[PDB]
DNA sequence: CAACTAGGTCACTAGGTCAG
DNA sequence: CTGACCTAGTGACCTAGTG
């Protein structure tokens, strides 16, 4: 089926331009709205965001959402076409 | 080819007397065929209306619909 | 009769909620 | 402070009717 582009979980839809799970849809919006910076990464700027460890590090997570393409400008309402 | 007058998206026909997109087409019908009470624009009632942000401000988008000439009494059926 | 569109449908999503 | 779950809307598609 649908896989979340950011953590690999099951995608619940197409959100902000990329298929994503409900957890990352909310996280992203949440972040990109009521904005504020996230604590500093506790490793190298690369933490493998996965279904089980996605919440362990917000900085690399949010960074990953943008990474894959999420934004308010890539929204697509309605049915899916071709 | 053709474009929507309200948002510049691909027009799909002459709706309410103005080349419009399916999006703006239905949005307009939904507006004037309902208890039109759009929350006042949150940002200086001069919000631009393009493909990327057409859903961001309803009051404006609708305002842009009437602004470009749409209305039920401007409808046309064949040309 | 063909060309073309207003509605009506309903597949889909952004945001709001609120119990973990 | 995360994410399953609802709802208010959005717009792709279809078709009843309309020189
Ligand atoms: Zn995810
Ligand atoms: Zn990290
Ligand atoms: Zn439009
Ligand atoms: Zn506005």
């Amino acid at each position: 089926v649908l896989l979340c582009k950011v953590c690999g979980d099951v995608a619940s839809g197409f959100h902000y331009g990329v298929l994503a799970c409900e957890g990352c849809k909310g996280f992203f919006r949440r972040s990109i709205q009521q904005n504020i910076q996230y604590k500093r990464c506790l490793k190298n700027e690369n933490c493998s965001i996965v279904r089980i460890n996605r919440n362990r590090c917000q900085q690399c997570r949010f960074k990953k959402c943008l990474s894959v393409g999420m934004s308010r400008d890539a929204v697509r309402f309605g049915r899916i076409p071709k």
